[PDB]
């Protein structure tokens, strides 16, 4: 379909935000992870349906209770490694 990688940074972290992503990628029938870096960034890759996917990224900008996101970065790739299953990934 398409690939994203998204990274997402500001107030991410210890606020529910992998939860959060988890189920909006879910809701969008995305397949994929979301995982916390040690730098305080959320890594978010997530595969479907270009609509899905861009519905997706606005949602993610709306963040869990209590996060703020300050930036979103995402690259794109037409070559998907065939994820099934969204999970929040160590």
């Amino acid at each position: 379909m398409l690939q994203y990688r998204i990274i997402v940074d500001g107030r991410v972290q210890g606020v529910g935000f992998r939860y959060f992503v988890q189920m909006e990628a879910d809701k969008r029938k995305l397949a994929g992870w979301v995982k916390n870096r040690d730098d305080g960034r959320v890594e978010i890759l997530a595969e479907g349906p270009e609509n899905a996917l861009q519905s997706f990224v606005e949602a993610v900008k709306n963040g869990s209770p209590f996060s703020k996101v300050t930036d979103i970065s995402v690259t794109e790739s037409r070559s998907l490694e065939g994820h099934h299953r969204f999970s929040i990934v160590y």
